[PDB]
């Protein structure tokens, strides 16, 4: 909408700037200058906020992804393709990114592991794997999230020739 | 000691338990039956209790590496004992790991980053390097916590089969 975004949004803020921890109705109400009856008229469980809050992270990679339409197609090159959807995704500063892991950090410790979890891969995973075997699609998954992991935690910068290389390796024949 | 290592342990389990938001001083104090004084004469800041807590993490993993000595040793399966390493460091009910992400997630946001950060792929990567090349050896490094991370966001079992052969295609000539 534009009453709820603004709400996702500041959640979004509260958290890359004070992490799982710092943010709660109250607190995104206050970063959102918004009531908090309006925060709960769109949110009941703090989770839903954190549901909705990461499900805007995945959806805004899969628009980097969507935005790489060659990825299934065959004649292009995967690794190539790759590499540049990667390289997109990070290019700016990570905040999506800090949130997916973010995500997953409470994802994993909770049983709101699904939504963060596989619905990121579960559509790269899918377009992968159609586009080359159930096998390698695992492992191109694997290695985008290790290869993203490493440039945060390490916090280099991506190198795209890298991670071309490597991705390559994973693809057989 | 065994004084400062029941507060580390239980700094551990108020953890995996409660998370980064869920330990402090007065709630490590209270898990580990130990005055708040003993808690504060071993760690100041909440940081060395958290440093400590991980860097242990750290050093288990780095002794299922040095349970297998024959990563090093060029006549010997690379991509197997890694996958064998990566076995047992899961094997079990993943807590360590648990702890090394929840970690990583506390480091990405915080200048805390290196301790948790690299400690890990440090002592990894120096030996996968000098074994095969500095490239693979970053790419077996990113692969590890990729396959890592999957199963415990997906909360499925390890597939070592799996882990192989992705490992083996990272692993040239």
């Amino acid at each position: 909408p534009e009453r709820r975004q603004r709400i996702i949004d500041a959640a979004i803020r509260v958290v890359g700037q004070k992490g799982i921890a710092g943010l709660s109705h109250r607190t995104v109400a206050a970063e959102a200058d918004v009531p908090l009856g309006s925060t709960t008229y769109h949110f009941a469980t703090l989770d839903d906020l954190m549901v909705a809050a990461l499900r805007q992270a995945n959806e805004g990679f899969a628009r980097v992804v969507a935005a790489h339409p060659a990825l299934s197609d065959p004649e292009a090159d995967l690794s190539g393709e790759l590499a540049r959807v990667l390289g997109e995704w990070l290019g700016g500063d990570r905040t999506g990114v800090e949130l997916e892991y973010e995500l997953y950090l409470a994802a994993l410790r909770r049983p709101a592991l699904r939504p963060v979890a596989a619905e990121w891969a579960e559509g790269v995973g899918a377009l992968l794997a159609a586009r080359t075997d159930p096998t390698t699609a695992r492992a191109l998954v694997a290695v985008l999230d290790g290869i993203c992991l490493q440039v945060l935690l390490t916090d280099t910068p991506y190198d795209e020739e890298y991670a071309r290389e490597v991705l390559t390796r994973l693809i057989p024949v």
